[PDB]
């Protein structure tokens, strides 16, 4: 159950730099009926305050429902579930969409080969590289 | 895996499906090839109904496809009467923004009544207004 963040990178930066909605840390995640029960923490004034959230099963497998800041349609990837997890997050806030993608380590930074992939791949649908913050490399929560 | 028919229309920008809308298609047939999908269209132009061919490729997860079209798409597939009707959800990103369009296809020009409810209300409790929800069951199309 227990992860790190360890790349962030979302078609909107601001959803993910300070402040930002889709700047959590994930702590863990605990399996619960098929949905998926996540610890994350958040900055706010200075200090890490908890921040848990519910991804409830679908019809569809791998295909998770958030409700936080708007509505959200989950998915899961993974080619080695045992080393790192991948969240695309396709959120919808005021009749606006965005995509947050989110690789997640078991520990605080993953093998460049993994980080590589993620990163080429949010970048071929379209987006610079600038929209991809790798936090591996910074003093988060 | 063949005959289709585009039924309903969604989108979280309904320029996209209006009329000269990149996304207003009118599916004809699709067919599976290496596990990818070939997909026939018509589109309105000039009062004239052109043909548009498309390739949604396989991806290494099952029912998840990737499209060049007006950008690029994540494209994710739904059924459950499969051979009944189809939902297609694509994930648009055109310069550095991302729309989503959904598509409803039926066997026939039209669908039932419960599954059109179900595909619309999904759709509005995403927090979009009944009014991006284009039922073209009711319009006279290619
Ligand atoms: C990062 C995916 C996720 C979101 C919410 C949640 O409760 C558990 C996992
Ligand atoms: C509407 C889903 C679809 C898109 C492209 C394609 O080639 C086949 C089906
Ligand atoms: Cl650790
Ligand atoms: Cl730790
Ligand atoms: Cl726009
Ligand atoms: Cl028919
Ligand atoms: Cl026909
Ligand atoms: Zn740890
Ligand atoms: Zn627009
Ligand atoms: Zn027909």
């Amino acid at each position: 159950r227990h992860w790190h963040t360890v790349v962030l990178a979302s078609s909107d930066r601001s959803l993910i730099e300070e402040e930002g909605p889709f700047r959590n840390f994930i702590q863990n995640i605990t399996v619960e009926s098929g949905n998926l029960n996540g610890f994350f923490l958040t900055r706010k004034n200075g200090q890490c305050i908890p921040l848990y959230l519910t991804a409830f099963k679908t019809e569809e497998a791998r295909q998770f429902k958030l409700n936080y800041y708007g509505t959200n349609d989950v998915y899961y990837e993974s080619s080695k579930p045992n080393e790192y997890a991948k969240f695309i997050f396709y959120n919808y806030h005021d009749g606006k969409v965005n995509v947050v993608a989110n690789l997640f380590g078991r520990t605080p930074n993953l093998s460049n080969e993994i980080k590589k992939r993620f990163e080429e791949d949010f970048m071929n649908r379209g987006f610079r590289r600038e929209n991809i913050l790798d936090i591996s490399e910074v003093d988060h929560c």
